[PDB]
């Protein structure tokens, strides 16, 4: 049971992820976020009972328009 | 005006940071955390007004002993 939710309005990006935690998961998520040129402005994340729940609010820092499915793809690749 | 607090108990690590937010701050912090081989298990972070507040609980993933001043120094450079 695992969900990836991406909400995009102009340059504002909301990310929610729920999945089974495994080692270095949070690191892969933030690597993905870095590689999407997303600037994180707030995060709540924890993994009680080995199940990660993550909520991130971010802003797009690169050039051009945001491609939401690319965000969704990178997160799914990270978990 | 900035505060960095690092607590180490065996392999558990608790980081708290308060400083002025600026662009890509969160990314520099997680870059630092990655390069310290810390596996992040929980994060609460936000910057209401321009002032970032951050609490991270992590576990050391590398070999050998944790070197606490390493963590605090890398965090200070990330600011």
């Amino acid at each position: 049971t695992s969900n990836v939710t991406v909400t995009v309005s102009d340059k504002d990006v909301l990310l929610e992820v729920q999945c089974r935690w495994e080692e270095l998961l949070m690191t892969r998520v933030f690597d993905a976020i870095k590689s999407l040129h997303l600037d994180v402005l707030s995060v709540q994340a924890s993994a009680p009972d080995g199940f990660m729940g993550l909520k991130i609010r971010a802003q797009f820092a690169g050039s051009g328009a945001v491609v939401p499915w690319m965000i969704s793809e990178a997160l799914r690749k990270a978990i």
